[PDB]
């Protein structure tokens, strides 16, 4: 159970870039995406045997997923996607796929130097958000 040892911890929000694109090519309505973008999120990443979660808090919505590594599960997203998500441990780094309605979006979740950088993918565009330890 030491795969995610990089990433256990509490992390804040430092910046973001390409974040209300990235919502945009999912398919978000304006007003989730303006809640979404004005959001300070504290992210809680833990480890209890083979089950890692990662909790997302912010004042307007909190989200929580909860899975093991390469085993799919379902997800409903913030902006109330469902989902079929998979996250497996590659080179380090959480790679998250999620399917729905013949479509994909890979959420990739990194460490560089002291961050853990969240990088989205949806059709070409890229959002990447760098969080620091709380
Ligand atoms: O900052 C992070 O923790 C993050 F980068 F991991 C993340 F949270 F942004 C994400 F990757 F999970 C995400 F982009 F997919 C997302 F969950 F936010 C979302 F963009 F997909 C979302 F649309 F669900 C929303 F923004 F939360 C919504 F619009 F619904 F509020």
């Amino acid at each position: 159970g030491h795969m995610c040892d990089a990433f256990v911890g509490t992390w804040k929000l430092v910046s973001s870039e390409n974040f209300d694109d990235y919502m945009k090519e999912v398919g978000v309505g304006f007003a989730t995406r303006k809640v979404a973008g004005m959001a300070k999120p504290n992210m809680i990443i833990s480890v209890n045997g083979d089950v890692i979660t990662i909790k997302s808090e912010s004042t307007f919505k909190n989200t929580e997923i909860s899975f093991i590594l390469g085993q799919e599960f379902d997800e409903v997203t913030a902006d109330d996607r469902k989902v079929k998500s998979t996250i497996t441990l590659d080179g380090g780094v959480l790679v998250h796929v999620q399917k729905w309605d013949g479509k994909s979006t890979t959420i990739k979740r990194k460490r560089e130097d002291d961050k853990l950088v969240v990088e989205c993918v949806m059709k070409g565009v890229t959002s990447t958000r760098v969080y620091e330890r709380a």
